[PDB]
């Protein structure tokens, strides 16, 4: 297995490591209808978010999304400091597909 | 994909924001039958419900009314700063389909 | 929907309003088998439970039961002040309905 | 239904009431195959645990045996004091059927 | 049952007790299809991983992997000191098995 967000992140196609080294500065969520998903922005202006799960996520990933969106939440709202993201780049907003978090 | 809840608003009928930029003052919620909601308040005076989930939602927002109780619970007794809501207006109170988080 | 407990509460029978404007002075919890249910108090004695989940719970309240858990735990934990408890007046401790915070 | 954790422990065969009034020491959970399972103690050495789930459980008390997990967690990271618990003493350690949390 | 971590961790084979009485340094979690898991390191520079769920799992794993999870990501953000951990040193990273947290 990868040790680390980097390594873990370059098995993937069309995925980049943004690096934040920052606390998220807002977090979004939506209940509505085909956009059950979250938005995060940093100070940067930086824009990510979790995708509404479709046929493109397997079934295991499915806790995960949920899982995420539990993190991200509570990363918020404990001012963490978020180190790095990886997401995929060929979506609007950039779509996570994970994170790190140090200091 | 909108990248914040204003964009996210447009996308639906019978919604509006309200800019609350202000701690939420009480939390309430109940496992009443057939009134298992959230309803949350303003120091303003504005009150926005959760709706009891019902067949105006689809399967994929059954997770996300769950979740948006979570977020306001933990929104509630952290004092953190809820900047927007987007709602159906054509509810009684208005009910809540986003929330976004920010200072 | 209800704008407050007050207005929910009467909409049920077997049912009234404490007034605590309090946190919660213990908590409790059981998985003892036909026992699986919560009690709190106040510091003046007052006791009330949530109930295990029996005959007399239609389906939607099983997750609301699950959640009132929930919250009565966080609560307690973080010392927060519950306004209203709208409970079940018909059972011995008083049967937890539902719940406001404000400070 | 009892009032308290003691009348409640009192209910079955093969239980004790410990007296801690005192935080909890040591937290442990495993995900090990057959010991799924958390494991408390307290500064003076008394040990106790949540059972790996099993045929002596029925199914009301599955999700009960996961909050109760959940809330040792919670009040181990919180130094919240433990005031009482009701153990099975037919077990070793001593399995949890209750908690109750007091200032 | 096991008292302890320790013995916990003897009754499975390829396994090893790692002791870090320290913090965890860095959380690092992901989504992405077939690396459904999380990454924990310390400051010593030791790396650990849950495990993504596998056929090398039993049904009633399934739940302690999430709640392992769960664990390590409120573990972090609190800063709560990490006795030690019960690895599989069969893989790279070890993959956690078990927890303890204590001082
Ligand atoms: N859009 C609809 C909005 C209006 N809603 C729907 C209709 N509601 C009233 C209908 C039922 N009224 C009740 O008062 C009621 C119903 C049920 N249900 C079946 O049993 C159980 C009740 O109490 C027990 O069950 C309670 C738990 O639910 C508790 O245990 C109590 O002690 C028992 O006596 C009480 C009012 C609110």
């Amino acid at each position: 297995t990868p040790q680390n967000i980097t390594d873990l992140c370059a098995e993937y196609h069309n995925t980049q490591i943004h690096t934040l080294n920052d606390k998220i500065f807002s977090y979004t969520e939506s209940l509505a209808g085909k956009r059950e998903m979250a938005i995060i922005t940093f100070k940067n202006g930086a824009t990510f978010q979790v995708e509404v799960p479709g046929s493109q996520h397997i079934d295991s990933q499915k806790k995960a999304i949920e899982r995420m969106k539990d993190t991200l939440r509570i990363a918020y709202l404990t001012e963490a400091k978020v180190e790095k993201l990886c997401v995929w780049n060929n979506k609007t907003p950039h779509a996570i597909a994970a994170i790190s978090m140090a200091n």
